């Protein structure tokens, strides 16, 4: 009753030549959907989807000042041409800046990261590896309805942090806008430890309702990346969440 | 730092239409105008106030969060979609004048004045009834004032806390895509001639922001689409959005 298995979901990632799972939270009825209970219950590295804790930490503990503040380009020219240039958090955050938020782990230190994602009941709240990329080749694990419980939480402005700080990272999650809905999410690929996997988590605001969503896939190239939007959007449709 | 560009009349011309684009570019501190005397001309705000009025509204905690249920009064009005209860967000989506002026009897005169003066927002008159002034009182606020209004908005530089600031621009939230970000509020004065349209508020692009404020002569609703159309074929002009 609380989670529902929809294999109907399936269609969209076979249809895709991918597999993986969605998860959907109707936050009015309290219930969950998903294509694959176990998957959806399965642990992966968040990638940037890490991104959103991270960020939460660093503005609460004034790493980062506001959404306005410039993280100058440290002059290492890297693959995405979108990095090597001065962000904010909001840019940080739309083009997924690693550099940006390799910093602001480093500043943020092992100490205060570890107990401020336990505050957050965060995965298994394990940042072994890296300080500066645990969230990616470390042992820090999340599952698709662990990320909703942690989305609902900054949703609700319930996560222990200042309402300022869960809202400058909502408003930095904003994805997508228009007069049907608002998508608020991050996007993560998890390239450095196998299963390599793609993740888009977030949620839809409707007029009178908000439908969490958590969904990772198989991303053994990144020419598969669209789809995690894609097929999200596919299952949203599906369930007349967006037209 | 205001320029004059006619270029963009080419806009209202071919959509039957007269008005005024008015277009602040943040970074480079200059504006641009198609029309310099109607830029500066202060017209009633109508539900554009719904931007100052929000903001009030939460600074003074007659709005909670935008969360709060507005119920729905009971009477049934002409929009359908104010026909229901409301929260800050859709109330200003749809632009639900029973929400709004139920906040602003709330207010009340004094600390409407009183915040308006603070604000600097337009002739800063609020003259006529409590829960109408902004629609038939004696408020009047530019293309150009919206400009200014609004760039304090964006900055949280105006007297209120932070938070509703926040809120408010959360509210405003328009459009989004991986282009931009509109927020923004839509206004239609009908009770005073000259009838008019506006849309005021702001696209923010990854480096820089452009500030807009356009008002039209809307002598039927059959235009109302024009007032963001007009705006986004400016917009679509200087490169602004695709
Ligand atoms: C995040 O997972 N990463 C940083 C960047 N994000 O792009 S994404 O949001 O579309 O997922 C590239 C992928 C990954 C990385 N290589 O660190
Ligand atoms: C606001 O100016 N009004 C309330 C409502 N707004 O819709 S609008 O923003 O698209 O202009 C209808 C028009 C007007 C009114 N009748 O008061």
């Amino acid at each position: 009753k609380e989670w529902q298995e929809n294999k109907s979901w399936n269609a969209h990632f076979t249809e895709h030549k991918s597999q993986g799972v969605v998860v959907l939270w109707n936050e009015n009825k309290q219930q969950g959907f998903t294509n694959n209970l176990k998957r959806a219950n399965q642990a992966f590295l968040p990638a940037s989807t890490f991104k959103i804790p991270n960020s939460l930490i660093a503005l609460d503990l004034g790493v980062v000042k506001d959404e306005h503040q410039v993280f100058k380009w440290d002059g290492q020219t890297r693959d995405i041409a979108t990095w090597n240039r001065d962000h904010n958090l909001i840019t940080a955050m739309k083009y997924s800046v690693v550099p940006v938020y390799q910093e602001f782990a480093r500043q943020i230190g092992e100490a205060r990261m570890s107990k401020m994602l336990h505050a957050f009941d965060y995965g298994n709240e394990d940042i072994s590896g890296n300080v500066d990329s645990f969230w990616l080749d470390g042992g820090i694990r999340i599952s698709a309805t662990e990320q909703i419980s942690f989305l609902r939480k900054l949703y609700h402005n319930k996560l222990h942090v200042s309402e300022r700080s869960q809202r400058i990272v909502k408003q930095a999650m904003l994805t997508e806008a228009n007069g049907d809905y608002i998508i608020r999410a991050k996007t993560g690929y998890s390239t450095r430890i196998e299963p390599k996997i793609g993740w888009w988590v977030g949620w839809v605001e409707l007029d009178d309702n908000v439908w969490f969503f958590a969904m990772n896939m198989d991303m053994p190239t990144s020419d598969g990346l669209g789809l995690r939007q894609a097929i999200t959007k596919e299952v949203l449709k599906q369930e007349k969440i967006i037209p």
